[PDB]
């Protein structure tokens, strides 16, 4: 009689006056419900978005369901017989369009990965019959784009495809990556060909037939870089060769986004068999029922036996219609051997240019990186991470300079924020270029009033306050420019070889301790003017050999009384309370002139108020005066 | 009669055989018109591109206007009688899609920019019909788009419409945010529908009528980031409920354009009202020659009584067939309660990559900046503004080493190339990232000459003339290796604990003024070989405890004749033209052996030349000759 | 009769059942081969990539040739003597769409490179009638792209285009800029109209006609920027006017990817011309088999005579059916006396973000540089190349500052890895932004090991090795501070003012060689303590001036046995084993008490041990102990 509408709301609530069911491996299914209903005014919105079903008297009298959700809905004017309700019916991923993301994965498989989208959306309807085993992805994220649009850039790269199981009451996401997880056609495993000029032949059969080559790309090569390997050659490349004359014109990629060459032919291979799955395909069309895409069926009856074979449907349509029933189908198939591949088409979040992010690490860390520098980091977008150093993969900084274990080093510290990059604007690839000082992260001298000092300020690390610092300043303030040098605890400046030191005006030289001067071999000095000393404590010197105490005009000793003056003629006075002059052999004293003794000749010597300690001290206290 | 044509040569001189016209609110409009002429060769050029209108013959003789721009036009087949003509009109502003700019906008609110767009472009015709106030926009740029690209984006952002209203001889703008700036046609408050089954009504009427539902999301979040007060969270979020199933799927995004949450959630609202407007659309058809676009009425008529309801026309078509006649249209609207804000269509221009700018400020500035180091710059592209202060806002920089009051710093001065690009490629979001040396800023140490030369050369400020600088030097020059700093002022090198000092060979020091040197506790000094000490003026000597003076071979001291040698074997030979030895108590002169005076054995020891002063002068000037 | 086969397979084996041609000037041809043939199974694979000929009989019995080659071929369900099969026929040119790669040309003429290409392909099938020369870019790049459309962008960008003549057995690209190489229409230089309403005259002429207007631009202003001459003002600007309302609209972009104003002029106009152009153009039809793409020749008959013109026929459609027949055909054209322009249609691959590469040069250098810093990169994407100095052109590099003759410079090497961006995503822009580590390029501190050592390392040049460098380091070590010099050789601390020296704790200085000083004024040097100083060799000062030595407590003097002790009390004694006291004038000697000699009050002072020689020089090994 007619395809009954097993649908909520009862079956015969609704009558199926046409179908266009649409069906595509890697695809979501699509199909028209003319459906039509005694009530003239069904309310919409009462099935709009919900799932729903059609029963198609199958050979065999089995049913085949259509099972989607209300993607859309219209009423449709018409007549006191019925109301039309046009409808579209859907399969449960179109609703993963309806949310965007920005969350990244790190380290996680393919499967893992939609499957735990999946379980994001508590979508369980589906069913996982891969074929090929997948490699943990170090680092994937979902990024300006739908669950849907991600999830179908995974399945597309990793050679996924699709094909839904229609039940009653569900409609199943059905993975798969080969032929192996496909099955024929209920009562229809295989199929007779009654081409048009038969009119009609009541087993379902098909009679619309079309077969067509293209000319396709002789190979494709890919290639990659991993600086923790740097010189190795990632490079790979699929060769396939058709039927059609020149089959010699190569493509190549990089980056193929891979790190091992078995890679980069896997993804090479999941492309080039989309495209090979395209050098021939077959179009049929018949008045068939149990066929659809992801079945199996022998077509025979065909006039070429190469064509009378197992085919495993790509795509798929059906036609009902219904005076209140009429079939057809058509496919667009490839053999029932092969391993059905879709081409990467699905469009690529591309960042358009720098983002910041905060540097982070375990919550004990200052530092936290690896021997490349590189660290992790919390994107401000990121609003599912731990803001840690799980919160994304390592990544690499810039630096002023960097060569083979030389070059600047400014490893990021955690609470920074800095300028992420990505590799030709792919979400996988970042890289610090720059950091951006803030509210928190304020400039060393305050700005703008300090805007003329330049150089750099440290902070201890672990636990170092802002007080706790090495730097260097230059003071650019013209007129008033200036080197400003902190060591917060230590200076060895190391000379390799000669060392000079310049001052144009005056020398401020101070020590809290002691000081070491060693010479490795002669010292020269000498002072223009006066060459003052002053000694707290006490003074020693020890000369090995001779101890020459040169100088022009008058030398003199004071201490206490002691006095002694050394006149450049010679006239040398000594004296003080008293002296000993002592011979342990003999001693001699002459005069040019008359030598006399006990006469009154000899004097005092003037001490000039000199060799007094208190005096001495003033002198001392006055130089190293307190704080 | 039929159609009544106005319009530059002539208005009864072309005769509209037929016409397909179509309006949008908040977009452009066109009329495509056959119009047959007595003139065989009606100038083409003459229309096109010039305003003119159509006088439909509305109810009463009133007449309806449609005025517009011959967009395009066509001397096409046709009659003696009557040669074909077509044309197609578009609004003024559609005009505005034939230019193109790269201008900076600075605080002006998106009714204000665009008004000034039309001061510019002289658009007189257009109404203000908008209740809401709007954000002055502290930066926003055109950039390599037309003009009508970038207000388009504008007022999708800002949820802007318009809606198009004509007059006999002109055509207006009615900007509009509001159901209120809409009215009925004289006549048309309220259009009846006369079903199809009545064939025609001689009262403008219609006879088609659609409904269709759709899916809409459930929730929209967006947020943005301020690293003034990084802790700005300003996500905010915008909600709703519909009649179907799956009304609750969340959207993101970040950043959303806005500093304040409220400013986003104005935004959210715009964009969550121009996508819940698609949840249900309704269409008409009818013979009405009165309603379209921006007009409103009450249905009046169609069996589902609660479809006759006050109507919005989003937009409409127009049909003319002409007897030498009917009108006729199609109405896409929305229900009276319902209101409208413009989808977000419209692409952006995005900048893909760096671009160079100028740093800017007053003319006679060097140093343009705030508290957070950013300055305002000038663009190649932006040849409307002075290359000054208002060139562009404050603009964020990377650095060395943001630091939280520390860190490597160096701050931008004005005329400096630098590297600039924009958060995520979006023009109105400015960051710069790096500065570049050319042919006027040239290298620090000119290359390739100096490629071993390396590390830093500043200037005073202001007036930092090439002497006017503080350097750090380093010579990477194989065999030729140097640490060389220059400090043009004082220098202070504080070590806060211990320092030292490792020179390989030999080290110079020279003070142009004096040294103080002062030794907090004790100091010791060696030299493995000789030291010598030249004083161009006096010497003096000042030690509070003992002072010691050892020589393991001799002691010597010479002044002129004072001459006194204490040789290691114990004898002491004192030398000068006379002397005074006085005790003030009492004194002993003895020997081991015996001791004569006057005996010849004591004589005048050897000055060597010592003492001198012009010999010594002689040594002091060595170390301290001209210049 | 008809359009005769000459083919794969056997040329009268296929037959011209119907054909839809395709043609047009600057874009890639196409002729829809419907053939029937005998061949009831006819390889589809061996028409296809392979070229095919057809014969078109022309008046005169002239044969019009075409040829291409099949993209398509298809088994149509047919019959026995005619089985249909369809062929996709494309110009050689479309085959280069079937490889992609990357590659940097490098001062070459665009008509080279074009010609590089087809030599790469085997791509011999081509002329050049270009007339234009063309200019040597010193940096055009293919990037993920076809090479045809590389060539194709290429080709547009700079005014060129290309044209076809189909050769009996061949298909040649007339590749030309000038209509001198286009050519009558076979024998149909001029071409009569005869009106469709005079009934279809039994000869090949027009039929149909039709002019159509736009309205169109008035301006376009480009702009460039130099940093080689910084000043520069490349802004260009080409102007157009029409015959319609006012064209006055202007266009602005920055950049416009010119260097030279003149380019830019050319640039302006090869968008400009076409713009112009698509004001007015002309179609027409007719069963003229003669005519076509490239071909010039007068229509002559339309009605108005204004039409009766010269056309360049711009593109083509034709249509041969044939019975075993008919033809038509129609076609888009200008007046020929219009200029033919192709605008920049082709997309151009965008920089989504940073690049990696390495920085190379000649081998003999470490470091290849110019006068502005630049240098050449090996790519990592750059798999076609040896890289050399001549892997890229010279690219910029950031800085830490950019003045002139001033500011930062870190120098990359041969062999770092490095960013390279490129300026607004252009492919011919490159600029460097940052230097990275890898596991070549290892950071010069250990990380995270070493973190703390903040700073930098080097290497000297040329040759210099891991101990062969300046280095600089701040320990950040919380605790454990430290700042740490380098210098390789010597060393200079140029300081045209004050220094000061301020070390908290203790200071240790130690000179290899010979240490020189001078001050050039007087010196306050003091410690608050004890004053040491040890000399391994011999002593010698020299006071110009008085030489004063103060102490208190005491002062001694100790050479071996000869010791003098000078007590505060001025109690003065001089002893040893021997003495002589000169006068070479008078001597005095009194005392306030009684003097007496040989008295036995005067005894040996006591050396304390010092003066020793042997001790002292121990205390000196002390002092400078052995490694």
């Amino acid at each position: 009689r007619l395809v009954q509408v097993d649908c909520p709301l009862g079956p015969d609530v609704l009558l199926l006056q046409r179908m266009e069911g649409r069906e595509e491996l890697g695809r979501l299914f699509a199909y028209e419900l003319h459906l039509v209903s005694e009530n003239p005014n069904l309310p919409l919105e009462q099935l709009l978005g919900k799932p729903m079903s059609l029963s198609l008297e199958l050979p065999g009298g089995s049913r085949r369901f259509f099972h989607g959700i209300v993607a859309r809905c219209s009423q449709v004017a018409g007549h006191g017989q019925f109301a039309g309700y046009q409808a579209t019916l859907r399969p449960w991923p179109w609703l993963l369009t309806r949310t965007s993301d920005c969350r990244i994965f790190q380290n996680q498989s393919v499967p893992e990965i939609i499957k735990q989208v999946f379980r994001n959306l508590g979508f369980s309807d589906f069913e996982d019959a891969l074929t090929r085993p997948y490699r943990e992805w170090e680092y994937c994220v979902q990024y300006r784009e739908t669950s849907f649009d991600f999830i179908s850039r995974l399945m597309e790269q990793e050679g996924i495809y699709y094909w839904f199981r229609h039940e009653q009451k569900r409609h199943i996401l059905v993975l798969s990556d080969a032929y192996g997880a496909h099955r024929s056609p209920g009562g229809y495993a295989s199929v007779p060909y009654y081409p048009p000029t038969l009119g009609h032949r009541e087993r379902d059969h098909f009679f619309d037939w079309q077969m067509a080559r293209e000319v396709q790309p002789g190979s494709l090569t890919l290639n990659d870089y991993d600086f923790q390997r740097p010189g190795a050659r990632l490079e790979v490349r699929s060769n396939i060769a058709r039927p059609h004359a020149a089959a010699d014109y190569p493509l190549y990629d990089y980056p193929g986004e891979y790190v091992q060459s078995q890679d980069g032919e896997q993804y090479a291979r999941n492309r080039i068999e989309a495209i090979q799955a395209q050098h021939e395909r077959v179009r049929l069309r018949g008045v068939v029922r149990g066929i659809g895409a992801g079945h199996l069926f022998r077509l025979s009856g065909y006039p070429r036996d190469d064509q009378n074979r197992e085919y495993l449907v790509v795509g798929a349509e059906y036609r009902v219609v219904q005076e209140l029933s009429q079939f057809e189908s058509e496919l667009d198939c490839i053999d029932a051997s092969q391993s059905f591949r879709l081409l990467p088409q699905t469009p690529v979040p591309v960042v358009r240019g720098p983002q910041t992010a905060v540097v982070v690490g375990p919550k004990g860390e200052e530092i936290w990186t690896d021997q490349y520098g590189r660290v992790k980091v919390h994107f401000h977008w990121d609003r599912h991470d731990q803001s840690n150093e799980n919160s994304s993969c390592w990544i690499r900084v810039s630096q002023a300079w960097a060569g083979k274990n030389w070059g600047s080093m400014q490893i990021p510290r955690i609470g920074q924020e800095v300028i992420v990059s990505f590799l030709e604007g792919d979400p996988d690839r970042p890289i610090i270029t720059g950091r951006v000082y803030n509210a928190e992260q304020t400039v060393p001298y305050e700005l703008p009033a300090n805007a003329t000092q330049s150089g750099m300020k440290s902070r201890s690390s672990k636990g170092g306050t802002p007080a706790n610092f090495n730097e260097i300043r230059m003071e650019d303030k013209k007129g008033a420019e200036q080197l400003y040098i902190h060591a917060e605890r230590n200076q060895d400046n190391l000379v390799e070889n000669d060392a000079s030191l310049s001052v144009g005006h005056d020398r401020n030289k101070s020590i809290g301790h002691d000081e070491l001067a060693r010479i490795g071999n002669n010292r020269t000095r000498a002072v223009k003017l006066n060459d003052t000393l002053l000694v707290g404590g006490a003074k020693s010197d020890s000369v090995t050999g001779t101890y020459l105490i040169e100088a022009g005009a008058q030398i003199r000793l004071v201490c206490g009384k002691s006095v002694v003056e050394f006149n450049a003629d010679g006239t040398i006075n000594i004296s003080g309370s008293a002296f000993n002059l002592y011979a342990s052999g003999n001693g001699n004293i002459d005069t040019g002139g008359r030598l006399d003794l006990n006469s009154g000749g000899a004097s005092e010597v003037d001490a000039k108020g000199k060799g007094v300690q208190g005096t001495i001290d003033g002198q001392v206290q006055a130089m190293f005066p307190p704080p």
